[PDB]
C-alpha cells in the first residue's frame, strides 16, 4: 500500500520502512558533551527498523561553529555517546553519527585560544550572513586561514579517527557532512574554492577532499558503514557553484569509483533539495547504491518520491522536530504537529526538545 512502509535493505541493515530522521543541530549538548536530553530526544523518535541520523557532530576542537553541539573527538564524549546509541538500539533502530566540521562558517567564540577558522580560501563568508552567537545573537563571520595540503591531510584524519570513535561508541556508521558550504563544501563550490595548488581550480581537483574525506572513512570501518550527503544547488553560506549539475555528477562518479575500487557500496549517497527537481533524479540515477533525498518533504511528496522511484530513502527535518512519533503519524495518515522555530537552537533539555507530545 504504502511505499514509506516497504522494506529496504541498506546494505547490511533491514530497514523496515523509509522514513529516515535528518540530522539536526539543536544545541541541547552543553559544552560539546552529548547530554541524557539527546538520550531520550532520540529515544522518542527511533521506531524498530528505522533509520536515523544525528546532529552534526565535531570531529575536532576546530570544527564547530554553533554552540553545545556534540563532539565524538574524545574519550568523555564517546562513553556519553554509548548511552544515547544504546536506548536507541533497544527499540530495534539503526542510527547514524553525523561527522561535521564548519570550516569558515565559524568564530574566534567558538575556535580554542580564538584563532581563526580553517577553509580552503582566506575569504570571509560575506556579512548578507550571520552567526549565531552563544548568548543568541548573531555575530560576524571572521576571516579564516587556507589551509595547506599537510593541514588537509590532518583534518581527512580528523575524520578518519572520529569514524572510528563513532564505532567504539556502538553507532552502526557514519554519515559525512559535506553539504551546506561547511568545510568539505568550501572545497567542493567554486563560488569558494580559490585555490591555485591541486585542490583548486578543476572539478577533479575540487572533488579531491572529498575523495579523501571518504576513502579515509571506508578504509577504517567499512563502506557499508559510510554515508555521504551533499547539496550542489545552493547560496547558504555564499555556497554557489558555477555548474551545480555537474558538480554533483562528478561528487557521485568519485564515489562511484571509491565503491569499484573497495569491492563495497556505501550505506548510501544523501542529497538535500536545491534551496536558495530534475537534478534530483538526475544524481539519483547517476549513483550506484542508495539514495536518501531530503528538503521540504511531507507524508505526500515522500510517498511520490518512493513510489516514482526518485529515492530510496526519505529524510524529514523539521516534522521529526514536532512529531516524534512522526513514522506512526504517516503510517495511519494522522495529522501533522507544528515546529516552534524559536527554539530549534536553544540549550532547555526539555522545551522545544522532549516535550512535543506524541499522538494521543
Ligand atoms: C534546526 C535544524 C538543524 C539542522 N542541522 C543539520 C545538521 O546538523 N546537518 C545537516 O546536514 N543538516 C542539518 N539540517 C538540515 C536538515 O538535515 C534537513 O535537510 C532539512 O531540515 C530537511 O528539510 P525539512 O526540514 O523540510 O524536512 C538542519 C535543519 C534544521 C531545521
Amino acid at each position: 500500500n504504502n511505499p514509506l512502509f516497504s522494506p529496504y535493505k541498506m546494505g547490511k541493515f533491514n530497514l523496515s520502512h523509509r522514513v529516515v530522521l535528518a540530522p539536526m543541530t539543536r544545541c541541547r549538548a552543553l559544552n560539546n558533551i552529548p547530554q541524557a536530553a539527546l538520550g531520550e530526544y532520540y529515544e522518542q523518535r527511533a521506531t524498530a527498523g528505522g533509520f536515523l541520523i544525528t546532529e552534526g557532530t565535531m570531529i575536532s576542537p576546530t570544527s564547530a561553529g554553533f554552540p553545545h553541539v556534540p563532539g565524538i573527538f574524545t574519550k568523555e564524549q564517546v562513553r556519553e555517546w554509548k548511552k544515547i546509541v544504546d536506548v536507541v538500539h533497544a527499540k530495534g533502530a539503526v542510527i547514524f553519527c553525523q561527522l561535521w566540521h564548519v570550516g569558515r562558517a565559524s568564530h574566534e567564540v567558538y575556535q580554542p585560544a580564538g584563532a581563526a577558522p580553517i577553509s580552503s580560501t582566506e575569504k570571509p563568508i560575506s556579512n548578507r550572513w550571520r552567526i549565531l552567537m552563544p548568548d543568541g545573537t548573531h555575530g560576524i563571520y571572521p576571516k579564516p586561514r587556507a589551509i595547506g595540503t599537510y593541514e588537509i591531510s590532518q583534518v581527512v584524519e580528523d575524520y578518519r579517527r572520529s569514524a572510528l570513535n563513532a564505532i567504539e561508541a556502538g553507532f552502526d556508521g557514519i554519515e559525512i557532512h559535506g553539504a551546506h558550504g561547511y568545510l568539505i563544501d568550501q572545497f567542493l563550490k567554486d563560488g569558494i574554492n580559490d585555490r591555485t595548488d591541486e585542490y583548486g581550480g578543476s572539478l577533479a581537483n575540487r572533488c579531491k577532499f572529498i575523495t579523501q574525506v571518504v576513502q579515509a572513512v571506508v578504509s577504517a570501518i567499512g563502506a557499508d558503514r559510510v554515508g555521504v550527503r551533499v547539496s550542489p544547488a545552493i547560496d547558504h553560506l555564499d555556497a554557489m557553484d558555477s555548474n551545480p549539475l555537474s558538480l554533483g555528477l562528478a561528487v557521485v562518479e568519485r564515489l562511484n569509483k571509491i565503491q569499484l575500487h573497495s569491492g563495497s557500496k556505501l550505506a548510501y549517497l544523501h542529497v538535500t533539495q536545491p534551496e536558495y527537481a530534475r537534478l534530483m533524479r538526475t544524481l539519483r540515477n547517476a549513483y550506484q547504491g542508495t539514495f536518501i533525498c531530503s528538503g521540504g518533504y511531507t507524508r505526500e511528496l515522500g510517498i511520490e518520491a518512493v513510489a516514482q522511484g526518485d529515492a530510496d530513502l526519505v529524510s524529514y527535518g523539521r516534522l521529526f522536530i514536532s512529531n516524534p512519533d512522526l513514522v506512526m503519524r504517516i503510517k495511519l495518515n494522522a495529522p501533522l504537529n507544528k515546529y516552534n522555530r524559536k527554539t530549534f537552537y536553544t540549550q532547555d533539555p526539555v522545551v522545544g526538545y522532549t516535550d512535543y507530545p506524541f499522538l494521543q
